[PDB]
């Protein structure tokens, strides 16, 4: 029997996603070509989100120029759209996903399994937990992630790129990339999956300060020494809180180097995090008046990182992660930012 | 006593260089304050250009609106300019290395030390060759390295940056990196020198891929993924034709990620490779055109690790350098470079 997929979110990545996976349900045999989409619902003019995708087949609001796949349905009560879902692709914003699993939680097929797109951290009373885990434990059902240089325009305009996905179940894997893969989005399945997801994760902190750094009217020999320093740390923190194997081959994957360099040269965060180095406007403020309703993942991520070091009395190994976090809700200008640049361990 | 620096090369870099060194030998005791620079000859105009820059303090044809230290003077005589130096700071585009070194042969003092910022590869009877061991073998001095994310006009605007210096010596290089160290330009001494000097060497060549792909139309996820399939056949090629051990921990270094990313984003390799994918000139014709006398490594570079892998057999091992080189010398249609990126393997 061919899997049904459910695609929980509908954002820029969301949307985009929609696309990818539209096309190869509807192309290939092994998916059901009904894929239905989760959507928040909106009031956008009077009109109903919702009936304005299943009606014009595109969410402009989010992924502009581009038509979704006529076969992807917008549903807007999530349970609906998970009902009868054998795989689920979890990509909303870090923020809602806990209270997603709200309802979904026991409302799922028996053997489901699902995939996360979603870039930040968790907490643990027990040091770190990945959002991968945490959805995973309260839905019970087997989990994978998908982590790369992907920023949605360039996706869903069809542009060479990669990405990575991590999971553990090599049948499961080769299957999420033949529902996912394109002659344009080639996939490179791995299995260690803890790193590949905080690899997306912590890439975003590094993007804010890359941010601040061109507000700051620097260019690409500085940019290229915060995406080095920053790997450094990421590289670090993955060894000092992730469970078990943690390999620096796997931050030389689409996950790693490659979502690290695209997003401080292209993302939402760099952009951000460029005005907040120029206005002085609040991350959230800039976040209103700039992203048009799309989330950034960035400043929250680092906080979290805040919390997780300081439970271990940690907050001095980071440098450059805190000097991120400390710019965006602490008040340290801007201008101080190269200074942890200069003062920055040699190696970690 | 303190020590004679000679800085052979008066280029876009070796002018930037001027300024760095300049200012740390007038400032620190043990440089001596009197910094010569051979200067290849040139005719600006009824004017020796020795002569302008020994005047006017600056040598904006190659460097331009930035001055140059007074004590740094420019020495038409190669041999006249090393004569007295105790360390010589090789930076010359690579294709006038060779001559310049008979020039040289037994005119250096006793004890010389020579450190070379020349980015490229030679050819040995078995195999690969570095620059800066032909320089050591032909001179007969200990050599040194520094390789990092440097775009020449960035680091002479003082904009934060840093750089590796690959050194077997320790003392020697606790000595050059006073030499070389400025706020603004931060060193790492390390003694894998051969690594430090192959990643140089290399990322010009996917430079001039990444290039390419910009005069497709691609963006950053593109960029991203040429940056990192290039890493790949970069600490490949290392690891099998570097004597000696090679870390894929030397790559993150700002030889390695960084200079890969500056390089790929502003260096005057991806300017002339976007150039070629759209205009069809030679690369020698758009050299000329649009450099104003600077010199390209990228592809001859690539014509030299043709070289070595056709007497290996290998050339079927690297096809993103092998595409970059066939699409700068055979003709292959730049539009069939996404073709070697799509098909490449996932793992080397
Ligand atoms: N934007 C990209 O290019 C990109 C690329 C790779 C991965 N991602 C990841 O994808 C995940 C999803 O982000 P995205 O880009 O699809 O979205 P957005 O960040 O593009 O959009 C915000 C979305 O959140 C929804 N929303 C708003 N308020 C809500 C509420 N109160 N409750 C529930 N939902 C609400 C809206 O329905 C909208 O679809 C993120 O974790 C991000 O890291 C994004
Ligand atoms: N440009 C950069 O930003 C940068 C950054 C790091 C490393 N490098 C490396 O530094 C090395 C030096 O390059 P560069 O940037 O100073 O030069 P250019 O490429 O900036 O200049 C060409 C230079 O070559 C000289 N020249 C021309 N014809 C000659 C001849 N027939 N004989 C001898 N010399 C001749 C000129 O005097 C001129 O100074 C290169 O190998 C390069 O890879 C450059």
């Amino acid at each position: 029997a061919s899997k049904k997929v459910c695609i929980v979110g509908s954002g820029n990545w969301g949307s985009a996603i929609a696309k990818i996976v539209g096309g190869n349900a509807a192309q290939l045999a092994q998916f059901d070509p009904r894929v239905t989409m989760w959507v928040f619902e909106e009031d956008i003019g009077g009109k109903k989100l919702t009936e304005i995708i299943n009606t014009q087949h595109e969410n402009v609001k989010y992924l502009p120029g581009h038509k979704l796949p006529p076969n992807v349905v917008a549903v807007p009560d999530v349970v609906q759209a998970a009902e009868d879902a054998d795989i689920l692709i979890f990509v909303v914003p870090h923020q809602f996903i806990g209270k997603i699993c709200d309802q979904l939680k026991g409302h799922l097929k028996a053997n489901p399994t699902g995939i996360s797109l979603i870039k930040g951290v968790d907490e643990g009373p027990n040091g770190l937990k990945l959002i991968s885990e945490v959805i995973g434990e309260r839905l019970g059902i087997p989990m994978s992630v998908l982590m790369g240089a992907n920023i949605a325009s360039e996706v869903a305009d069809e542009k060479f790129c990669e990405t990575t996905i991590g999971c553990k179940d090599p049948a499961q894997g080769q299957l999420l990339k033949e529902l996912m893969q394109t002659p344009n989005f080639r996939i490179t399945v791995v299995q260690e999956v803890d790193t590949v997801e905080i690899c997306g994760a912590l890439k975003n902190v590094v993007a804010v300060g890359a941010g601040f750094c061109d507000g700051l009217g620097f260019g690409d020999n500085t940019k290229a020494a915060v995406i080095r320093l920053g790997l450094m740390e990421m590289i670090a923190f993955a060894k000092l809180f992730c469970s078990g194997p943690v390999s620096s081959a796997t931050f030389l994957e689409s996950c790693g180097v490659a979502d690290l360099i695209t997003t401080c040269y292209g993302g939402r965060n760099r952009k951000v995090a460029e005005a907040f180095a120029r206005t002085g406007k609040s991350i959230e403020q800039l976040e209103k008046e700039l992203l048009n309703g799309q989330k950034l993942q960035g400043p929250e991520t680092a906080r979290e990182l805040y919390s997780i070091l300081q439970h271990k009395g940690l907050v001095d190994k980071f440098p450059l992660f805190m000097a991120v976090y400390k710019v965006c809700y602490e008040g340290q200008p801007v201008g101080e930012f190269i200074h942890c640049l200069q003062n920055h361990p040699e190696h970690m």
